[PDB]
């Protein structure tokens, strides 16, 4: 073989109707999802998560559901594709409005780490942006050493001027020396496994060696999400997604 990057999953959203649920599963519930946030994340809902004119539309509603202010959905792979490893691409055009917070993730399929779920088995966040503070998108791992609740969480970000307004390939390069973050292959972070440099690095500091599912989802409010508060204007509020696509490197 050559080595390249080879296509292993990948949704086109070239179909009509919901998400394929071959390849696409919900997050469901309104509990504030670990941080306030105000939406109610539903399943297989076309107001909230449709697919045509070639895209996959994520969408944030101001609407009273189920208890909740605003309906959303929070797509994932999970139970249905996750990976160790790959590139993984998500061309995505993203939601504007205070209070919004779209995010392209992946979560550990397993608590292989023990003990507890997270921080301790990571978190890889791919995209992730803010309404409130428009056109900075961030990539960022959590980590049982590097999380957001020790304040020492690892990312960085880069400013995509029409984020909001066109698509833009949001990756990462995950490998077993490191992680990089892309803005249409602007290189704009990468956190490196320290397992291979430190002795007294383990799952703690890389736990990214373990199968994770993609998450994609609208956020509204919540501790990042909405501390400018909830601009109740900025809906329906759309992650416009052209395609995911996960590779895996063979050599
Ligand atoms: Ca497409």
């Amino acid at each position: 073989r050559l080595p390249h990057w080879e296509l292993v999953w990948s949704d086109e959203f070239d179909y009509n109707g919901l998400p394929d649920p071959a390849k696409w599963d919900y997050d469901v519930g309104g509990h504030g999802w670990g941080n306030q946030e105000l939406q109610y994340y539903t399943r297989a809902r076309i107001e909230n998560a449709r697919v045509g004119g070639g895209v996959l539309i994520i969408e944030a509603r101001r609407e009273s559901y189920e208890g909740r202010e605003y309906t959303s959905a929070r797509l994932v792979t999970r139970g249905k594709a996750s990976w160790t490893y790959g590139r993984f691409e998500i061309r995505a055009r993203l939601p504007s409005g205070r209070g919004t917070w779209p995010a392209i993730w992946m979560l550990p399929d397993r608590q292989t780490y023990g003990s507890a779920y997270w921080p301790d088995n990571g978190e890889i966040d791919i995209a992730e942006h803010v309404g409130f503070n428009p056109d900075v998108v961030h990539g960022t791992v959590h980590t049982k050493a590097y999380n957001h609740l020790l304040g020492t969480q690892r990312g960085g970000s880069i400013r995509v001027p029409t984020a909001r307004t066109d698509f833009h390939v949001y990756a990462i390069e995950w490998t077993p020396e490191e992680i990089r973050w892309f803005v249409d292959d602007s290189l704009y972070y990468r956190f490196p496994n320290e397992r291979l440099t430190n002795p007294e690095a383990d799952w703690r500091h890389w736990p990214f060696d373990q199968p994770f599912h993609l998450i994609m989802n609208i956020a509204v409010g919540g501790t990042w999400g909405g501390q400018q508060g909830v601009d109740p204007e900025a809906f329906p509020a759309q992650l416009v997604v052209d395609y995911v696509r996960v590779y895996r490197w063979v050599e």
